[PDB]
């Protein structure tokens, strides 16, 4: 009876892989969504600050919890609606190895994606020179080291953890794009992902939004 | 009877947020531990690289799981380790608060922290401005409203949460360090940690180790 709730800008990959993950989970209907405009600057409302002193988006309330972090809001949502399904987490090994993988965009991609896109989006970067990217490129190279041993990012299946990354990939791809050449396995993945039938609305809107905003700026 | 293995360094903060955890959970004789010194780059051995392609500190690895981030490492040994003690993580929502803090640690607190401890260590900033030191009090006022609506990190109790963080607290504190004047519930919550019969051999050591670099490169 009680529904999360998610405060939320699409254009936001963090924002994007919970979406793809309440799709994914079929809990559309279950989630309402409340919409927090970062750039119209309402994620500083003196209600939202309050609500999460990062001031950042995505947000899950549910009674009187608070997430503030895409990625425990994901594994939050698996336990409470995905525990007898394909994304099941119940399992300590398996938990265990989508959890490394969301630290992995989180600490990891999403921070040296967000690096380049946050300057340019405020124009303190202007050109991008090879210097920006290599750190994403060397996201990639992990990031291919892991479909060489899985088929998804974490295991042979499709979990939660291939949903920020692909999230990520699907943004800083637009200023440094994967190469088959050079990430043939993640290249392969992506086009998959891309294929998921909630993969547009979940994703593709935010992405395009971004693409426009960032056309703008350059 | 099948041991983890953590592959360590202990003056790297996300290690000894391992090593606090561990010893609180009373499990030292059962998580074998092998020496990974980066100032050695024993981390960029070939065995350590396809072990782990960040090429970085803490590993765990359990029969074929391979852990590559402190916090994954950490949330799967309080559930193999601590499912029945006072760090269970068995409720869904307890385990969200802790894995939420972790997500703070590992994507605000320790990345804002080791941008200028990797700075300080590889001379790219000789001098500290108040530019560098400003991301690291804005986690800092993050984490005075979490002590504010709880005693600890993550809830009223400890939790694994608080080790990562305070592993991160005395690391950047000797950059930045805490005024009580303007983060008393922090400064408090800290001093309360520093209490804690295994914070001297699980953080403080590895915090000295560093702090004698630091006093090098300074
Ligand atoms: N680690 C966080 C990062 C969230 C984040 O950085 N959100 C950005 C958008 S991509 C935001 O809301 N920025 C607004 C601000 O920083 O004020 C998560 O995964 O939820
Ligand atoms: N998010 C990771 C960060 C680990 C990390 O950055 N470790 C550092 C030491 S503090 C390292 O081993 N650096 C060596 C390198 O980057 O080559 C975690 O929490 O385990
Ligand atoms: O920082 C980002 C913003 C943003 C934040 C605040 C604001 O006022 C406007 C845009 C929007 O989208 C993003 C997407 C990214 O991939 C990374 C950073 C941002
Ligand atoms: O980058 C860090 C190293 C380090 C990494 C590689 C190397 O060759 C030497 C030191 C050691 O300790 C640290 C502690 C920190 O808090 C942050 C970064 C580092
Ligand atoms: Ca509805
Ligand atoms: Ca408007
Ligand atoms: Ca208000
Ligand atoms: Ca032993
Ligand atoms: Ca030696
Ligand atoms: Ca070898």
């Amino acid at each position: 009876m009680s529904k999360p709730v998610l405060y939320y800008d699409d254009i936001s990959p963090p924002v994007r892989g919970v979406l793809l993950t309440v799709a994914a989970l079929g809990i559309k209907d279950q989630v309402e969504l409340k919409l927090v405009r970062l750039f119209e600057r309402e994620h500083l409302l003196e209600d939202f600050v309050k609500l999460n002193p990062l001031h950042a988006v995505p947000v899950l309330k549910h009674d009187d919890l608070v997430l503030t972090d895409s990625h425990a809001i994901i594994m939050y949502l698996c336990d409470i609606f995905g525990q007898d399904g394909d994304f099941s987490l119940k399992d300590p090994k398996q938990r265990a190895r989508v959890h490394n993988r969301l630290c992995f965009n989180n600490a990891v991609l999403f921070q040296r994606e967000s690096i380049v896109m946050r300057g340019l989006i405020n124009r303190s970067i202007v050109t991008l020179e090879d210097h920006h990217l290599k750190p994403v490129q060397e996201a990639y190279d992990c990031l291919e080291v892991y479909l060489t041993n899985s088929k998804f990012v974490a295991c042979d299946q499709l979990t939660v953890a291939d949903f920020p990354i692909v999230a990520c990939m699907s943004t800083v791809g637009m200023v440094c794009p994967l190469s088959t050449s050079r990430w043939p396995k993640t290249a392969a993945w992506f086009e998959t992902m891309k294929q998921l039938p909630y993969y547009q609305q979940a994703n593709q809107v935010g992405v395009d939004k971004l693409k426009e905003r960032l056309h703008a700026v350059m």
